[PDB]
């Protein structure tokens, strides 16, 4: 078996990609952001308390005559932002783009922190990290994913983001039309829940390429690219009148500037990510002040390689039982 599904930004700024998803029968029909840095597929339901609803699509189980409920499951998260998500579970079937997975794990909201409320375009996530990540306790549950893998044609699925416009996740093979080049592969760390790998170095515009290790996860949940604070000030150094901004939280710059390429090695290939990705606008509305798309790490702990690096390759999420990643140029 094979699914295909269309991603669309949910603004004029690639905050963030949504991806519809069936879920029940008859089908209710969800707008997902799809995670490979978490493993819970949790959504907005008729249990969710009233006041953190404001225009989200609600799951309502008790209108899907496959919905039961996991008798004393319980699930809460918290994420790298600061926000957090609790509630209960359910067993329902989920299809994504034609694939079905009947027994998935729903996990459906109790409650919400603030941001997501925020957010009236985003319905809930689907985790794809691997499934040790999955917070249900006192039985942990398995990723969408990982439900699926062994019915798929092969054991792997992709990212093809698109820059201000939509894009594309399949789920069991590969596109060849979709890249040029050929795919270059490279190792992955499980040892942490996440598709964790090491990029061979990096170049800013058309300067010299430094070899160097940077070991970081794959994360089409992050908007940003997270990267080393060495290396992120040799990118800003190259725009005239960037700094770092700790009342922002930041790197900004003047919106007037252009902005170089960033280059960044998978094994002996390259992967550039045009100046333009890395602009993601005035930091309030009228401001002539802009913000950067690539950020120092420090303080997160670990370097991620999210939307503004992926969204310049076709990625693949190759989950033979000793995974690895792709990517090609495109
Ligand atoms: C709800 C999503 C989006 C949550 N984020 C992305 C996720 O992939 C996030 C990535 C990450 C991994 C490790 C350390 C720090 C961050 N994983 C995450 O926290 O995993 C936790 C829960 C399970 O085990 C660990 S985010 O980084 O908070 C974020 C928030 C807002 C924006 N605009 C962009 C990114």
């Amino acid at each position: 078996s094979t699914g295909s599904a269309t991603t669309t930004p949910i603004d004029s700024l690639d905050d963030a990609y949504i991806t519809p998803v069936q879920i029940g029968t008859p089908a209710q029909t969800l707008n997902l952001d799809f995670d490979t840095g978490s493993s819970d597929l949790w959504v907005f339901s008729s249990e969710t308390t009233a006041s953190e609803v404001d225009g989200q699509t609600i799951y309502t189980p008790s209108k899907s005559t496959t919905a039961k409920l996991l008798s004393g499951a319980t699930w809460s998260i918290s994420y790298g932002d600061g926000s957090s998500s609790s509630g209960d579970v359910y067993t329902d079937t989920v299809s994504v783009g034609g694939l079905t997975v009947t027994g998935q794990a729903v996990e459906s909201a109790k409650k919400v922190s603030s941001s997501f409320t925020e957010d009236s375009t985003i319905d809930g996530l689907l985790g794809l990290a691997f499934s040790t990540l999955n917070t249900v306790s006192p039985t942990q549950q398995k990723t969408f994913f990982d439900n699926a893998k062994a019915s798929l044609d092969s054991p792997v699925f992709t990212a093809d983001l698109g820059y201000h416009a939509p894009g594309t996740y399949n789920f069991g093979f590969i596109d060849t039309t979709a890249y040029t080049g050929s795919i270059t592969y490279t190792a992955v760390s499980t040892k942490q829940g996440f598709w964790e790998w090491t990029s061979t170095g990096y170049a800013v515009g058309s300067g010299t390429f430094k070899s160097t290790s940077i070991d970081g996860i794959a994360d089409t949940g992050t908007t940003l690219l997270y990267l080393p604070a060495t290396v992120v000030s040799a990118y800003w150094a190259q725009v005239s009148g960037a700094k770092s901004s700790s009342s922002v939280g930041g790197y900004v710059f003047p919106c007037s500037a252009t902005l170089p390429s960033f280059t960044f090695g998978v094994g002996s290939a390259r992967i550039v990510i045009p100046g333009d990705y890395i602009d993601f606008g005035p930091i309030s509305t009228g401001s002539s002040s802009c913000f950067g798309g690539i950020q120092s790490s420090a303080g997160i702990g670990i370097n991620i390689f999210g939307d503004v690096a992926l969204k310049a390759a076709f990625v693949v999420f190759n989950g033979a039982t000793t995974p690895t990643l792709g990517f090609a140029s495109k």
